[PDB]
């Protein structure tokens, strides 16, 4: 039985911040599903990139739940995943079965927003920090990426791989995450 | 006056080796333009992520010329661009007028294909060297980048960051390549 994640992708996401977790996290065999926040139609990027999802959330969230719920950063898409009531609940939800909360860059902004995981250690862009730390509702790393229970942070979209890699370690095992590293000629 | 890149996108592409330079390129300001080989339609990668192209490589090309050609990697994607009569004439032309070339992974595999810059150093994805090397018609390289004048090559995913950083400072110089590296978070 494979492990299944859920990528949640708004208009302005990090393109590089989606794609690449998307990529490696199917190359460890789980199953990912690329949610449109708005819908089903295609996601203008940050870099305007236009990705087709696989689904709407709505329907996405019909199909779990998810091993992993990943979320791309991108100030724009972090800003709308930040504002979504979909986001808020699929979130608390996985928080509260004690399922893996993953997210990148500005992407743990949206973890603020929704009260998530507060009291954990946390990672985000160095331009984010300020957001992500307003009230001290975390405690602050500089790591490239940062792991404290179910709360999986990283940096950038220079973060990416091990951000992915570090999802695939979780789910998956160290191994698998070594084998799926190696074709990738990361340094 | 802008600088701008070709970046053609062919089914069974490599996403990440696609979507890293189209966004680092365009951070450098240059003008990107995703072409899709097949036409205008969405473009199913390698690991299924769907791309839309900005436009059909046919129309494309009436807009030309451009400062660099980039050539994505993924096996599946690197022999729809050998196969291409289309593919064929715009890197000839590009290498007539002593424009840039630059290919990753398996990507450099369509520079053999085309008969595209013989005698050039170059790198490969490690499991597209013997391809490549058919014939001995390049001198093979182990650099994560690759650059032997106009032809610019790289070798996997792990390298893309690399890959496009080296494209942008062949296009617009190595202060521009810093400015741009440094909110990425690369190690």
């Amino acid at each position: 039985a494979s492990k299944r994640a859920l990528v949640i992708l708004a208009k302005g996401a990090e393109e590089m911040e989606t794609v690449i977790p998307v990529d490696v996290i199917r190359r460890a065999g789980i199953k990912v599903t690329v949610a449109g926040l708005a819908g089903k139609d295609p996601v203008q990027c940050s870099r305007d990139v236009v990705i087709c999802p696989d689904a709407s959330l709505e329907d996405a969230k019909k199909e779990g739940p998810y091993d992993v719920v990943v979320l791309p950063g991108g100030n724009l898409g972090a800003q709308n995943l930040s504002e979504s009531a979909a986001v808020k609940e699929i979130l608390k939800e996985q928080e509260n079965r004690k399922g893996l909360i993953a997210a990148i860059c500005a992407g743990p902004t949206a973890l603020l927003a929704h009260e998530i995981g507060f009291g954990s250690k946390v990672t985000t862009h160095p331009l984010a920090k300020d957001k992500m730390m307003n009230g001290g509702h975390y405690t602050y790393s500089e790591n490239r990426v940062e792991k404290d229970g179910l709360i999986l942070t990283s940096r950038g979209p220079g973060t990416s791989f091990e951000f992915a890699l570090a999802i695939v370690e979780a789910l998956n095992g160290k191994e698998v995450a070594a084998q799926v590293k190696a074709p990738l000629v990361l340094k």
